[PDB]
């Protein structure tokens, strides 16, 4: 008989830099994206180092462009640090009555969030944007080591 159920047999799960459309996981639109950490990406065509954003970077690298990653002092991020009252991430907000800008911490996370490899404690550990970034706002030492998961989840 047919199969009652399509082959996935539940729904397919698709990345974070993807979608499911037409019963596959495309990527989603670089401009569909905004609330993710930047980094320091180098074009290899131009050879810059230009400031890209994780969803950024991993769409437009799903959509066929190439980019090499580069380090944390390669290039000058919008925020790269903690930010103030105006201009706040999904990882920082403007709190009670204030001028600056608080820190949230990971049991906020409501965006979508990337999942990013980080070094955080002597360990590279596979966390979530919104918590790596929000690491990054309060002053948790993190060293950002790729935008790609590390392989701290594995069973």
């Amino acid at each position: 008989g047919s199969h009652m159920n399509p082959l996935t047999q539940a729904v397919p799960k698709c990345q974070r830099w993807e979608k499911l459309q037409n019963s596959r996981c495309v990527c989603k639109m670089p401009y569909e994206c905004g609330p993710s950490l930047d980094v320091c990406a180098q074009d290899e065509r131009s050879k810059r180092i230009l400031p890209l954003t994780v969803c950024k970077m991993h769409v437009l690298h799903c959509q066929g462009r190439n980019y090499t990653l580069t380090g944390r002092d390669s290039c000058t991020l919008p925020a790269s640090a903690e930010k103030a009252c105006g201009a706040c991430p999904l990882w920082g907000k403007c709190d009670a009555e204030s001028s600056k800008c608080v820190c949230r911490e990971a049991s906020e996370c409501e965006e979508e969030g990337f999942s990013i490899c980080v070094e955080v404690n002597g360990k590279e550990q596979t966390m979530s944007e919104c918590e790596a970034g929000a690491l990054r706002c309060r002053g948790q030492s993190i060293s950002v080591t790729s935008i790609r998961p590390c392989a701290a989840e594995t069973q």
